[PDB]
């Protein structure tokens, strides 16, 4: 697994374990759930580009401790 | 303190400081307050073992940064 | 941005960044807002100092992983 950290913009900062090639809609959902969030609401971007359904980790180049930027 | 993970199957992680001889119980009830869950209903292990209501993080040799299994 | 710890004594430590010159009240603010607390019932503490509303991350002498503490 790596650990990602999910910001955001009030300062938040949640963390999650995902292996490298399974789809961020695993974290993304798990936040929802976590936070009481909806996905209808929120959106998640890495490194400014936006964080689709299949899109993996290792697809996207991240390492561990890398940030998820979260907005409304 | 010891800092210590709990991981669940969804990848999410929170975080706890123990000491080393108190019970992990206090971890263990701090954990399902804080996320809105039931001792009814989740178990915790550590290396594929049950963690009892007495077991300290120094009975069961854990360390800085080790990581909490719960399940369902 | 410096990354600080929140712990409450049960344990729990709850992760924030913030900028060094931005008062922690923001971060106040936040963690009342996520853990489902009131400022009315809850109070911070950095190094044994109640933390006021414009206090800043800089002016209280806080680095990165920090903690600051939390009461009832």
């Amino acid at each position: 697994h790596i650990n990602l950290k999910v910001a955001g913009q009030d300062g938040s900062v949640v963390q999650f374990k995902i292996k490298r090639h399974t789809p961020l809609s695993k974290l993304m959902k798990a936040y929802c759930e976590r936070q009481g969030l909806s996905m209808r609401q929120i959106r998640f971007r890495f490194d400014g580009q936006p964080i689709n359904e299949t899109d993996t980790p290792a697809q996207l180049e991240m390492e561990d401790e890398d940030t998820i930027d979260v907005f409304q």
